[PDB]
């Protein structure tokens, strides 16, 4: 990120202003809201300040720009009409290592004022650096009308049972699960909207009364083929409230972007990738700590990971578990490389697939075939599907890490499939079958 | 206002971390991301901080809080256990008016770090003072699927066009109403994301070429099996970006409500007569000629038994862009809801999704079908559930195989049915549609397997 953003507590602290016209008082007036101990140095001042001025809420200092101004200050912001004034400040600003923004220059100096959505004690910012002021505002926008307009009330009531919650229940997840029941109240939200007392101490005690569960979970969640987007919403979730997450190398990075921040993270793979029963056992022991686990696997779980092995004893360990499909490779793959798995005749049977396997089957058609790990042994379908009847003419076609911006299609036919599977490492999926055909008639995502 | 929020430049600037635990190693990733000068001072460091020292990430100083580590520090942050050292640490923060963090003391200090949604350079970060770090997550979350992955791509694209936009554009309302098309065109920001020139000047230029109000194109997206919550991010942010809304029967009451207020919805499945596939190829063709925004929203996923490449196939030269999001298809939704993994250790070899017969045009392939190491997922077959019990024992089928039935897959009145395939056909008189009918021997781990309610 190009900014990192911050709140901060400006009461009784000194911060400075440079200008008098109405851009500072726009800062001026965020400032004071803030509680800041505010004095504004500036050639000539507008009706505004002098009022603030008489109204002994901040400090007015008329004449030309002072550097010596700043050196109790935590904030300084440039609001002149002269650009050379401004960056006399920016510039004093930094050899005091204070934190300073030049409003009519947002690649200056070292922070930028970003758009707010009050709602406090809760509040909304949002920027773009100054590279998008149309992007912010519109987002202001559609945040201000997304935040119900008494949502600080809830947060405000939430801080203050914030003792009583941690006295009445001993782990984090009872007090996970209180609040989590508490702002999904809406009797509640609208009784401390209606300031009617008597609704909110009802629903209050009875949440208080209420036998929440101790013990932890593990959820699989299916990562999807890559793009982050492919993610569902209730994955989403579960990534976005856990308190671990054990991810393997098929979960993309902007996937794993997604997950809380004060989450642990445990690396389940090819460090080797610690077998199938190390994973399983990090899994209950972690749950069995009461966390809340979160099994990240790529594509789908229980199409290939050992989704169910991680979970066939969590029942007799008496752990909650649940699981949120995701997107298989060949789902995603097949439609990101302008490929549908089945049309009008083609396939009424689609194959997932992985000296091994029914050639003999996969061979008949009307069908399409997808296999999931057979990159290393391609050469050898080709000889038995060949060899078991199959059209040398039928196309066929491997993705490289489908559904992600370095995906990478390979097409030919099946005499050169092995070739073709050369031309491509891992993760790589192979489909084969007469739906290759129409990929440059539907496909949409790139052209590598 | 409590916290005025301000968004800081912080790279190549001095910050200091104080602690070397894991919510030391939180803040440090944060601040490195941010491009910091990172010096953490902490008696012990976990692995993690070796490696990034080890990589010239940040400078380590093992110790007791050296209060002059902070003489060329614009940020700090206390992140120890102890609250004596971390109240020290404040301490000396203040007396240089340096902006301090208290991990565990939010009104502590000068500063809370909020909840924040990265989309660089546009960042959106949610704080409610440390009164409701869990509703902070629950805004965070929300946010998160709100805004495409690839936004920050068109926001530093804008600059480059700013420039055309005036020129083309002379009305204030203009050219915001520009802006917001162009904020909202997903596929150029993939087209970035991609590095794909060619796309990004093709989109680009369309976007000036085409008349202002139009935002013409389709968009294939996958629902799931009912769920709203097996939605994709993508398909949401689609769905609420939608001019118009074609969907069928199989898209749930509950993943219409998500669409937006007043976008256009045209039903196109069975009613209490049944629509031609070419007229509704046809609808969105032509109203994404007419300029407006398409969505075609199918029950699960869009290529999987939904015909949905031919509702594409036709928009080829009507020179119409258009894309897919995938969903959750109904094999993955029922198994994950069931308890039936489609695949497990042995089990396992090959997952067959097939269709029953309301959909023909030839006859099926039995013994193909009855192999002995597959999971058999029939799509559309309660209609020949019987037929299907007789022609697959028939062909060598043990009739000892565990079957079921999964009806309305993952939504609040899910049905699961099971027992042996001398029973498919009875327990199938005992579902109604939509339902899938799954064979194979991973039918029993549902024993150990089930998580979902049933209905
Ligand atoms: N993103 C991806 N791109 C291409 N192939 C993938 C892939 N993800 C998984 N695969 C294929 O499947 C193998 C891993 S097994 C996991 C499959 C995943 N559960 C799913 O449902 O798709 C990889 O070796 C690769 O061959
Ligand atoms: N939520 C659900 N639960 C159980 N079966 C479902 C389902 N949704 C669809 N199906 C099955 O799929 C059939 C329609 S064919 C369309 C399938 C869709 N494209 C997908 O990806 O799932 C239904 O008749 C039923 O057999």
């Amino acid at each position: 990120m190009d900014h990192l953003p911050i709140f901060c507590q400006l009461r009784d602290r000194d911060c400075l202003i440079v200008g008098g016209g109405d851009v500072a008082e726009r800062k001026a007036r965020l400032l004071l809201e803030a509680g800041a101990r505010l004095t504004v140095n500036a050639l000539t001042f507008i009706p505004q300040f002098t009022v603030w001025a008489n109204e002994g809420m901040l400090t007015l200092v008329e004449g030309p720009f002072d550097e010596t101004l700043l050196d109790s200050c935590w904030l300084a912001i440039a609001a002149t009409d002269d650009d050379t004034v401004n960056q006399r400040v920016s510039d004093a600003a930094e050899s005091r290592r204070i934190f300073c923004n030049v409003v009519d220059a947002p690649k200056a100096a070292s922070f930028i004022m970003p758009s707010i959505i009050d709602r406090s004690p809760l509040m909304v910012a949002v920027s773009a650096g100054g590279t998008s002021p149309v992007l912010a505002r519109l987002l202001r926008e559609k945040l201000e009308s997304l935040l119900p307009q008494h949502l600080g009330q809830v947060a405000r009531y939430a801080g203050q049972l914030r003792a009583r919650v941690k006295k009445q229940f001993a782990t984090m997840g009872e007090r996970r699960r209180f609040w989590e029941k508490f702002f999904v109240n809406d009797r509640l939200a609208q009784s401390l909207a209606n300031a009617d007392e008597k609704a909110v101490n009802a629903t209050t005690e009875r949440l208080f009364s209420e036998p929440l569960d101790h013990r932890g979970e593990v959820v699989l969640v299916g990562a999807g083929p890559g793009d982050a987007g492919l993610l569902t919403l209730k994955g989403l979730q579960q990534i976005q409230q856990a308190d671990i997450v054990v991810y393997d190398r098929l979960v993309s990075d902007d996937i794993m972007n997604l997950v809380r921040r004060d989450a642990d993270r445990v690396f389940v793979g090819k460090r080797h990738c610690v077998p199938q029963e190390e994973i399983n056992q990090i899994l209950l022991r972690e749950a069995q700590k009461g966390k809340r686990v979160v099994r990240l696997k790529g594509g789908d779980p229980f199409i290939f990971g050992r989704g169910g092995e991680e979970l066939e004893t969590l029942c007799h360990a008496g752990i909650p578990f649940s699981v949120v499909p995701g997107i298989t490779a060949a789902s995603g793959c097949s439609a990101y490389s302008g490929i549908p798995l089945t049309h009008r005749d083609y396939a009424q049977s689609v194959r997932l697939v992985t000296g091994e396997l029914d050639w003999e089957n996969l061979a008949a058609e009307k069908q399409t075939l997808v296999f999931y790990m057979g990159l290393n042994q391609a050469a050898t379908i080709q000889e038995k599907l060949i060899a078991f009847g199959m059209q040398a003419d039928m196309p066929v076609a491997l993705v490289e890490n489908g559904t992600s911006v370095k995906q990478r299609v390979v097409h030919g036919v099946l005499t050169q499939l092995g070739e073709l599977a050369q031309q491509v490492e891992s993760p790589a999926l192979i489909i084969v079958g007469r739906v290759v055909a129409l990929r440059d008639k539907l496909n949409w995502f790139s052209n590598h």
